[PDB]
Order: C-alpha cells, then structure tokens, then sequence
C-alpha cells in the first residue's frame, strides 16, 4: 500500500477533515476528487492516509511536502497550493481545484488592491500554516511584525470586526477558496482587487512519479464529465 500523508485540519474542514475517532479515515472536497480520480485509473491503487498535524493547529502544508522527500510518505493528498518552492523537491499533479492569494477587507476601506496594503503600515491577517506567510515576507517583503496568523474563520471574522486599533487585522490574505467560504457567513467583507497569484490545488508525489501524470490525466476526465462541479457542488449572498 501507499502512505498518503493527510493534513489534518482544524478549520475549514469542507477540504479535508480526519473523521472523528479515527486516525486513517477522512472525508471532504479533496479525498472525494482523489477517490474518484484513482478510480478512472486502469490499475488499483492501495491507500493508508496518515494524519499530519498536532490536531489543534493547521500544520505548515511545505513541511507536510517535505516528508515525502524524507520518504516518511509516498504522497500527500488534500488542499496543497502548487508553489514554486514545493515544486521544486516533489511532483505535484495538475490542478484539480484553481486558488489564488486576494485581499479580503471590509467594504469601502482605503485598501483596494494587495498594492495599496502593501505601502500602509496596517496589519495583515494570513491562515495559520499556509505558503501566504512566506510570500509575504520573501516577495513582497511585508514586515513579520505586521503579520499575524488566524487559526479559524471565527478568528478571520474577530481580526476583522476588531480591526487594527484593537489589535485586530485591517485585511487578510488567503487563497479565494477559504475566503469564498468565509464570506458565504460574513457578506459584510468582499475580496477587493483581483487574485494576483493563479497557484492551483495537486496532490503532491515523490520527484519522477508516473502516478502524477496519470492523475493529471484522470483530473482532466473527472473536470470534461462535469464530476469536478459536482464533487464542488456536493461539499462547497
Ligand atoms: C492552513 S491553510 C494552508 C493551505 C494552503 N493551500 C497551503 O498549501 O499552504
Ligand atoms: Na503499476
């Protein structure tokens, strides 16, 4: 069988969620399109997911990536941004879930765009383990001290009620999938700008895996037989 590393997940659990009193069973958007997606496959493919993850806080996804090079897992499957960075120590999929960084701020704030928060000295909201964190810093070369980390949408919606003033946030960054579903609870934010990143959702295998390509290939089935929109339908004002 293969060891497919998992995150285990404390907030947005819609993507990826460990079943509760279990340790190797998962459900959501991501496990759905990865179950359906082996099934297109013309040979079978044995899976163990394993969680990773301390269970109280989102683990670092590019760690999690890591432990397949280490040989600790023979792939990883859930809601893992394809970066740069990652990219070049594994071989992701194709994207079977478009993402992208955008700025969600109250509505008719100064910050209209990730250009405008940039050049302000106001602190940004970013999820707790995710890449945004270390394009912030290396990228766009935000000040660590005006960064803060938010575990859960409660914490997105808090940061942002409270605002900078009471040590809350005056926009946060995040991948427009998490956003959408905030949102769908708090339409008093919107997302302004536009995505300024276009790194996509893959499932993560070690350097050389034909598994890779031939998801990427099954991927594409799942998307033309409308199977995609439907597991999308099924689990995501
Ligand atoms: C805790 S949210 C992190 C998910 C994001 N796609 C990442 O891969 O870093
Ligand atoms: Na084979």
């Amino acid at each position: 069988e293969l060891k497919i590393g998992v995150p285990l997940r404390v907030s947005y659990k819609e993507f990826v969620s460990q079943i509760r009193g279990t340790e190797n069973m998962f459900k959501g958007f991501c496990i759905d399109v990865f179950t359906a997606a082996v099934n297109l496959l013309p040979y079978a493919v044995p899976v163990k997911f394993i969680p990773y993850g301390n269970g109280k806080e989102n683990p670092s996804y590019t760690h999690m990536v890591e432990m397949i090079t280490t040989g600790n897992f023979d792939g990883v499957v859930g809601d893992v941004a394809i970066v740069t960075n990652r990219t070049k120590i594994v071989d992701f999929t194709q994207p079977y879930a478009a993402s992208g960084l955008v700025v969600v701020a109250p509505g008719g704030t100064p910050i209209k765009g990730i250009e405008s928060l940039r050049e302000r000295d106001d602190p940004i909201g970013y999820q707790v383990g995710s890449f945004a964190e270390s394009y912030l810093r290396n990228e766009l070369n935000i000040s660590e001290s005006r960064l803060v980390p938010l575990g859960t949408p409660e914490a997105y919606a808090k940061a942002l009620k409270d605002g900078p003033s009471k040590g809350g946030v005056a926009a946060i960054v995040d991948e427009r999938p998490y956003v959408e579903l905030f949102l769908s609870s708090n339409c008093a934010y919107r997302i302004v700008g536009q995505e300024f990143t276009k790194s996509g959702w893959g499932f993560a295998f070690p350097r050389d895996s034909p598994l890779a390509i031939d998801l990427s290939t099954a991927i594409l089935e799942l998307a033309e037989n409308g199977d995609l929109q439907r597991i999308h339908d099924k689990w995501l004002c």
